[PDB]
This record gives structure tokens, C-alpha cells and sequence, in this order.
């Protein structure tokens, strides 16, 4: 560490830490090591094991500085750049590699790779532990310890590798993804962009710059002490650093970040701060601005919001948005999370949602989402939207157990109120994109539903039980 790096140490309050990202953030490079390391110290003494605790767990310098030693000497040790020498500036996909492996080979052989509070490189210096994208984070911070100044984090959704080498413009695989299935260690991401899976976001993924490393760092703080019970003191400090990273300009182009401060600031409000929606609504546009508009969790972030608060038309306009954006996706082998989330809004999260509209509509609710056809055609558009992802995905995506849900949540609505949305043609009013609710529509405006036809319309089910 250089002498400027240690003045504010030792770190005795939440306020101190944020002080230390505030003068990391105003260097010229701010230094990913030491910020994990101390993100993960104080994640430590704040979640992982309290014994002792009366306010903060103070961060003496010795202790931030060994903790920094060994990490260098570790990968200055095990890392001859000699061998790998730099021709512009730009490193080489064996160097990259390199310290892939190194980071790779000093993990534990087994452990839960699954669990909280492996995320940073205090968990690497003290357990050999890193969780997926924690190894990919490592390698950047490796990386930089080296010198190397042009290989960087790179951030899908659901996935993280580096991005190095001429312009920027080289990527490799460091890490694992899932269950470990595939691998793909050292090479290119071009087949899964290529192939328009979301893992790789049609190339639309995020390239940081070092500042968005520290926004990455700060998101993977894990306040959560058991199922149960968040460390208050995590909490506030994750709010503090991401409002640092805001008024800094360091959430510009990064979606979810505002997403996560959004969440916090519904979960205890910061005065004079902007409304959760309106940091949602960020969020949205940070993806509309940067990414094309291709990123799937920004309109999830606002949904969950709308859902909390039983907004049911905003949540309803929200996840419809949400299919509007994967429909122009392939469903891939590697895309599971996101199948799980479309999942669980379609087959839990909307049907409690109207369950509960109804009985409240039986108790003479107005202006409720089941009277409202702009509510029917945005649940209409979700369907619309997953169907459409479907089309030409080398793996299907509906099944019967969609289908019964289907029924049951367009059942919800009177037939007075799904005959009054319009849908349209190309070449409330709605334009289905799918060949699935295409040929559903006129089963979907009838007074009363035909369950059976829906589910062969929505499977594509053949034929119907011999005898
Ligand atoms: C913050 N930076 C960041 N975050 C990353 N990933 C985040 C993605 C969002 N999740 C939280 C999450 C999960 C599910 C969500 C939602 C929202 C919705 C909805 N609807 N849904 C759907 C589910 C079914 N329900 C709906 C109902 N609600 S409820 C009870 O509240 O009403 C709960 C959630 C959210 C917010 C947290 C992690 C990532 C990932 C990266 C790539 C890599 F590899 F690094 F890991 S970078 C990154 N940065």
C-alpha cells in the first residue's frame, strides 16, 4: 500500500469506511484489493460472526495490511509476468489465463460454493473460498495488483468473465457458471453471444471500467446474517456507498446497482434523496441508454416494488415489460435463471396477486386491476412476450403446469371486462408479436373461458385422450 492509501486508517464507523471509498474513488486507479479487503473484514465481524461486536469492528491498518500482503505475495509469487511479455500496453489471453489459474487453484477442492459471505477476497485470503462470480472479480483485482490496467470485469445478468488485450475488446472465461456443467475456461463468449442467449445478453453485457468494479464490490456486500435476519449496520453502509457511487456518476451504467439502492432506500428512506420509483425508473433508462434495452432485471426490480405495494397495474405494466424485453431472445441451455423467475411470476407470484384482487373485489374494491381492461391486455402482453421467446429456442419454454395457471388467472377477469381490449393486427389495444396468442385470441375475449382449448392452444398439445 502507498502511504496516501493508509492516513484514514483505523476504520471505526461505517462513516470511516465510506471516507476510504471516497478517497479510493478520487485516486487515479482506485485499489480493488484494499476495498475488498475491508468490505470483507467488516462483513465478517458484521455477519458472519458478531462475538464481541459493540458498534463496528474497528479495521487497524496492521491487520488490512497483512491481510493485503498476503493476496500480493500470493499472486506476484505464482504469477511470472517475465513469461508473458506486454506488447502495447495490453495483456495476452496466457497471461489472462495465468492468473485465472492461479486464483482457480488456490480454492479449497470442496466446499459449498453456494454459500453467503464468499464473495470478496477476505473470504479467498482467509477460507480459500470464492463463490462463482467472486473468482471472476478475483482474477480483475489479481490483475490490477499486477499492473495490468486493461483487463477488467465484464457482467451479464447471470454470468461474469473479463474483458482485456487491444482496445478492450478481447474476452475470455475465468470462472464457472451454474452448476459448473459446461466450462469454456480461457475462451471467447462469442458462441453464446452469437447464439442470442440471455447469459450473454446479446453482447449488450456490461464492460466495466474500475469504478464499476467498486460498484460491483459494494452490490456483493451480503447483509444477510441468517434467513431471517439482516445486519442493520451492512444495510447502511451498502446505502451509503452506492449514494457515494451515484453522486459520483459511477451508477450511470449499471442498471441493477440503482435497482439495489432503490430497494434500500424503500427499506429506509434517506432525506432529501429521490423516491425509490424515481431510482427505479434510472435503472430502466441506465438499460434503455447503454444496454439497448436488453437486460431483463431492471423491469423485475420495478415489479417487485409494484407487487410489494399491491400495485397490481403497475406490477402487471412492469412484468409485461419484462416479456417484452426477453421475447427477442433464444432460450438456451445455460439460461435457467431466468426461466426460474418467469416461472415464478406466471405460476405463483401473479396468481397470488389476483387471488387476493378477487376476494377484495368480492368486498367492493373500485378501480381495482380485475375491472381494469389496460390490466388484462399488460397480462395478456407477459404471455404474449414468454411465447415469443419460445419461438425458434433450440429448448421449449410453456408446458401444461403454465397452462393451468393461464386459465386460472385469465378466469379472474369478467368476460365484460377481456371483451373490451382490442387486439390488433400487424399488419386498451394490444398487437400480439407470438403465433401462440395469435391463435388463442378469440378463446381469450369469450364469456366464458374454454380451459381445454387454452391448453392446447399454449402447448401446442396435439390431440386430446383416446378414449
Ligand atoms: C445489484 N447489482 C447486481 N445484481 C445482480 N443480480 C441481482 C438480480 C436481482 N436479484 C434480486 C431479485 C430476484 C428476483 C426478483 C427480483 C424482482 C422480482 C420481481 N418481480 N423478482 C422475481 C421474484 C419471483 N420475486 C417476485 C416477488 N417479489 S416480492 C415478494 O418482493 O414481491 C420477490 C421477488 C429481484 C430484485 C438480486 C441479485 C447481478 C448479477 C451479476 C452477474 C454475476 F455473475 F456477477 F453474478 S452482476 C450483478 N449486479
Amino acid at each position: 500500500l502507498k502511504a496516501a492509501q493508509k492516513t484514514l486508517f483505523p476504520l471505526r464507523s461505517i462513516d470511516d469506511v465510506v471516507r476510504l471509498f471516497a478517497a479510493e474513488l478520487g485516486r487515479e486507479e482506485p485499489d480493488l484489493v484494499l476495498l475488498s479487503l475491508v468490505l470483507g473484514f467488516v462483513e465478517h465481524f458484521l455477519a458472519v460472526n458478531r462475538v464481541g461486536l459493540t458498534y463496528f469492528p474497528v479495521a487497524d491498518l496492521s491487520i488490512i495490511a497483512a491481510l493485503y500482503a498476503r493476496f500480493t505475495a500470493q499472486i506476484r509469487g505464482a504469477v511470472d509476468l517475465s513469461l508473458y511479455p506486454r506488447e502495447g500496453g495490453v495483456s495476452s489471453r496466457e497471461l489472462v489465463k495465468k492468473v485465472s489459474d492461479v486464483i482457480w487453484n488456490s480454492l479449497s477442492r470442496s466446499y459449498f460454493k453456494d454459500r453467503a459471505h464468499i464473495q470478496s477476497l477476505f473470504s479467498f485470503i482467509t477460507g480459500t473460498k470464492l463463490d462463482s462470480s467472486g473468482v471472476a472479480f478475483a482474477v480483475v483485482g489479481a490483475c490490477q495488483a499486477l499492473g495490468l490496467r486493461d483487463v477488467h470485469l465484464a457482467l451479464s445478468e447471470d454470468h461474469a468473465w473479463v474483458v482485456f488485450g487491444p482496445n478492450g475488446e478481447q474476452t475470455a472465461e475465468v470462472t464457472w457458471h451454474g452448476k459448473g456443467n459446461e466450462d469454456r475456461r480461457g475462451q471467447t463468449v462469442n458462441a453464446g453471444v452469437a447464439e442470442r442467449s440471455w447469459l450473454y445478453l446479446k453482447g449488450s453485457y456490461m464492460r466495466c471500467d474500475r469504478k464499476m468494479e467498486v460498484a460491483f464490490m459494494v452490490c456483493a456486500i451480503n447483509p444477510s446474517i441468517d434467513l431471517h435476519t439482516d445486519s442493520l449496520e451492512l444495510l447502511q453502509l451498502q446505502q451509503k456507498l452506492l449514494w457515494l457511487l451515484y453522486d459520483l456518476g459511477h451508477l450511470e451504467r449499471y442498471p441493477m446497482a440503482l435497482g439495489n439502492l432503490a430497494d434500500l432506500e424503500e427499506l429506509e428512506p434517506t432525506p432529501g434523496r429521490p423516491d425509490p420509483l424515481t431510482l427505479y425508473h434510472k435503472g430502466i433508462a441506465s438499460a434503455k441508454t447503454y444496454y439497448r434495452d436488453e437486460h431483463i432485471y431492471p423491469y423485475m426490480y420495478l415489479a417487485g416494488y409494484h407487487c410489494r405495494n399491491r400495485n397490481v397495474r403497475e406490477a402487471l405494466q412492469a412484468w409485461a415489460d419484462t416479456a417484452t424485453v426477453i421475447q427477442d431472445y433464444n432460450y438456451c441451455r445455460e439460461d435457467e435463471e431466468i426461466y426460474k423467475e418467469f416461472f415464478e411470476v406466471a405460476n405463483d407470484v401473479i396468481p397470488n396477486l389476483l387471488k387476493e384482487a378477487a376476494s377484495l373485489l368480492e368486498a367492493g374494491s373500485q378501480g381495482s386491476a380485475l375491472q381494469d381492461p389496460e390490466c388484462f391486455a399488460h397480462l395478456l402482453r407477459f404471455y404474449d412476450g414468454i411465447c415469443k421467446w419460445e419461438e425458434g429456442s433450440p429448448t421449449p419454454v410453456l408446458h401444461v403446469g403454465w397452462a393451468t395457471f393461464l386459465v386460472q388467472s385469465l378466469g379472474r377477469f369478467e368476460g365484460q371486462v377481456r371483451q373490451k381490449v382490442r387486439i390488433v393486427s400487424v399488419p386498451p389495444v394490444l398487437t400480439f408479436q407470438s403465433e401462440k396468442m395469435k391463435g388463442m385470441k378469440e378463446l381469450l375475449v369469450a364469456t366464458k373461458i374454454n380451459s381445454s382449448a387454452i391448453k392446447l392452444q399454449l402447448t401446442a398439445q396435439s390431440q386430446v385422450q383416446m378414449k
